[PDB]
């Protein structure tokens, strides 16, 4: 099955992981590849929230930095990093304050300037690179416009790293570097993800990568090709192993396919309503730690 | 044996390689791993030149980017895009012209400042990535005492992806990003190599990331792990058929083992002498194409 490479890996860091200080079990330069063609990577063997894939996608594909798109969404994904930038503030005065910061943040414009932005993440290194002229630069455009006009080139790579920021930058993007490929008639991606943990962030992970291929392909008039997920470090935490193990006792059913608005077609100006997921069924949510 | 990785991929290439316009077959995604405990990944099938891998290497690694220093050391690797950088020039008036350049880059300091210096290559993006408020950033520097420091981090990361300089600049690098792992005495680095040429550049590629990985784990004090080679686009030219087929031909011997001078410690000050090859015996080189 499509999900097997993901329930390989963390079998395998399970059997012959490194410990290292809870600390972890972990593995250096492990790949998995994902037929897109064969239907879409969310996993079966627990239940993945695609519409937090989904909206944290178009969020960083808007070039957005701002918690409220996210919020306006029901994502609350990335407002832990939002809240922790109001808290070490000059303003300030736990599982309700954080409810605080939402209404606030999601009504309040000028609040929502100083603290939903999370400045350097995802949709800025995508969509708008901060140059040495303090000019930006949009990677992302840049590449898919190759892809249609060089579909071939060696060339098509988007970076999330800055030598220049990451010693100084909140969170360092686990998400590398990521390249496309084509070759008749079909898209692929390879990521490369410098740091994963496999029981709550790769299924996610798989599943965001995934459903960019698809978009991509689509703005390009092209069909899908493989999705690879590259790996550095992949480690499960030593407090998430009966979670794990428990996952892997589960028996994987057909894989849902995606589904795409036929007549839209720049991803960039995106929202929910143009990406079906069709027939997806998942064995249950698994809480942890 | 240790080599059997590049020789699978040259076979799979000439296999299910797919075509693509004289033209390619490649192949997206592909890995190799060499553990570097049980020898050197210098191949015995065909005859690699050492000496333009460890002098290529050591120009890197004191951040220069003139041809002068590999000159100097007779090493003819990156002539090309120099002597390319003084004919398109404001000055200019092949096989002989080109012996022109090397005495007078060799002996002149005002011609081996302007057309010695090839600018964005590895040397600066290694040592001396360039930032927004102008000052410089050794990131080989910085991680090497991150690895001292903090073994176990999964940030030890190193660009040579520069987003601003890459639609202008002369080359953009194929060897894009690379990243270390600690765990139990051992040093890894994997590759990200977005552009391979699997006849010619990849068996060099190989034995400087090899090589580089070794005199890193010298450094730091540890014992040397794998080095894990990870492929967007490993590609054969169709004019390049035979010679790896015959390539193929042949039959791995015992790997080589590499010496380095066990009480000079920093790789970032070392020359030649420093690093030695024993029992490196190879069936002969291909000329091509
Ligand atoms: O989208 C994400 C974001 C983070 N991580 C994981 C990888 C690492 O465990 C951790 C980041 O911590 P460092 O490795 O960067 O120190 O979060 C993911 O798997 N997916
Ligand atoms: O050290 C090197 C430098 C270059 N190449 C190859 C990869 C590509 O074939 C070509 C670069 O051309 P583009 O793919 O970047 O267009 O050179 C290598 O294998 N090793
Ligand atoms: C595990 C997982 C799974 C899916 C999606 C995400 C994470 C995660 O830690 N983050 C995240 C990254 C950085 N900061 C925060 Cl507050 C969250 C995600 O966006
Ligand atoms: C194939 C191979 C093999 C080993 C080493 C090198 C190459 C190569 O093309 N270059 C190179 C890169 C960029 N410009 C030039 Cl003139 C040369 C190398 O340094």
């Amino acid at each position: 099955m499509l999900e097997q490479p993901y329930l390989d890996l963390a079998k395998k860091v399970l059997d012959e992981g490194h410990f290292k200080p809870t600390g972890t079990y972990s593995i250096f330069g492990h790949q998995m590849r994902f037929d897109l063609s064969k239907g879409f990577p969310l996993l079966t063997t627990k239940k993945v929230p695609f519409g937090l894939i989904k909206s944290e996608l178009l969020w960083f594909l808007h070039g957005d930095t701002n918690i409220r798109f996210l919020l306006q969404h029901r994502n609350h994904i990335w407002d832990e990093w939002a809240f922790e930038k109001w808290v070490k503030s000059d303003e300030y005065h736990y599982h309700e304050e954080m409810a605080k910061f939402d209404d606030r943040v999601l009504h309040d414009d000028a609040f929502a300037a100083k603290y939903g932005d999370l400045g350097l993440v995802y949709g800025s290194q995508w969509r708008a690179w901060h140059t040495s002229k303090g000019d930006t630069i949009d990677q992302l455009g840049d590449v898919i416009e190759q892809i249609k006009t060089h579909p071939y080139s060696r060339r098509l790579i988007v970076s999330a790293w800055n030598p220049e920021d990451v010693p100084t930058m909140a969170l360092p993007p686990c998400h590398t570097l990521y390249q496309f490929y084509v070759n008749d008639g079909k898209l692929s991606l390879q990521l490369y993800q410098r740091s994963a943990d496999i029981f709550l962030g790769v299924p996610f992970n798989i599943a965001s990568y995934a459903l960019l291929t698809h978009l991509v392909a689509h703005e390009c008039g092209l069909e899908v090709g493989e999705f690879i997920h590259t790996f550095g470090d992949a480690h499960l935490y030593v407090n998430h192993l009966d979670q794990i193990k428990e996952q892997l006792s589960r028996t994987p059913r057909p894989a849902p396919t995606l589904q795409l608005n036929p007549d839209k077609h720049d991803i960039f100006d995106f929202d929910m309503k143009d990406i079906k997921l069709l027939n997806y069924d998942p064995y249950p949510a698994i809480k942890a730690p």
